[PDB]
């Protein structure tokens, strides 16, 4: 999986909306509570060059929040979220101002990718770049959300 | 022009898409139905033999009655539910949609193939047909899922 060259995380800070999602396996995304059914609400880079994700997910009939710190690695658009180097964040592309494409990757191979946007509207260009970036990847499910869902907790 | 005799026989649901996530987001979801067989009738109707996952595979026959429009079939007498055949080469793939027009229109489309194998060309024709439709969920099956009927 190829990641962005020359990513500056200082330019990704702020609130985001998970516009579309895709995964290598149906059961990662299909259920409301599926393991990869996670909604990115905010990105916060640290001075150290780590990337904090503020996430929402449906559990046990309620929307829950979690902060995940993705730690910098030797590769500038690749972050680790465990000590065992099993789970990674891969940033594929961003124009900073409108959209950001990234994947969760687990190499115990599971892949769940998202198209994030800065404003809670459909961006056809962002969706097109998302689809193009996914062309090389073995995705078996894709989901996209309407503007109304983008503004509700857990995209209800 | 669609020839319903040539669409007869065994099929496999390779991929599915729908206008609404909740139509396809569980084995239990209303549009999560797998096509096993198409049978044309002498009267020019099209029988869909389906399987649906229920409490861990149940079989269902639905008759799609011919209309005055070719490749458009009605499932009920209230003209609420329709089958639209989008495209087929008879021997490899068939694309179709369930449609319902009862406050928002529902659409659920499939790519059927003649053998339980991934067909990248058929999946590409399906992807092209869906570009003009407002689909919010899409999923495709691997050869294991193709052979295991309703089980994925
Ligand atoms: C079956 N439990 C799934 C894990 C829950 N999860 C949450 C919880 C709330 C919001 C986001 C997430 C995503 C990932 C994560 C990370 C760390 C602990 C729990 C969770
Ligand atoms: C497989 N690890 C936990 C499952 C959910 N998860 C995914 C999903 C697909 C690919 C990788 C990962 C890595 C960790 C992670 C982090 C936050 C949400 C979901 C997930
Ligand atoms: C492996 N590439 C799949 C080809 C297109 N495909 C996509 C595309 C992007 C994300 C997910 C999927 C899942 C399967 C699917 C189902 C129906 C049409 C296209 C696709
Ligand atoms: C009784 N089932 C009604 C809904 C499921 N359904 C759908 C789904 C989406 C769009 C149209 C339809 C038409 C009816 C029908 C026929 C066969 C399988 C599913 C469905
Ligand atoms: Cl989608």
């Amino acid at each position: 999986t190829q990641t962005m060259k020359g990513l500056d995380i200082q330019k990704v800070a702020g609130t985001w909306y998970s516009l579309a999602m895709a995964a290598s396996d149906i059961s990662l995304l299909d259920a409301q509570s599926a393991p990869a059914r996670v909604y990115v609400e905010e990105l916060k880079p640290t001075p150290e060059g780590d990337l904090e994700f503020l996430l929402q997910k449906w559990e046990n009939g309620e929307c829950a929040q979690k902060k995940i710190i993705a730690e910098k690695t030797k590769i500038p658009a690749v972050f680790k979220i465990d000590a065992l180097n099993e789970n990674k964040v891969l940033v594929l592309d961003t124009d900073y101002k409108k959209y950001l494409l990234f994947c969760w990757e687990n190499s115990a191979q599971s892949l769940a990718c998202q198209c994030l946007v800065r404003t809670p509207e459909v961006d056809d260009e962002a969706l097109e770049k998302f689809d193009k970036a996914l062309k090389a990847l073995p995705m078996h499910i894709r989901l996209s959300f309407n503007p109304t869902q983008l503004e509700e907790q857990c995209h209800i």
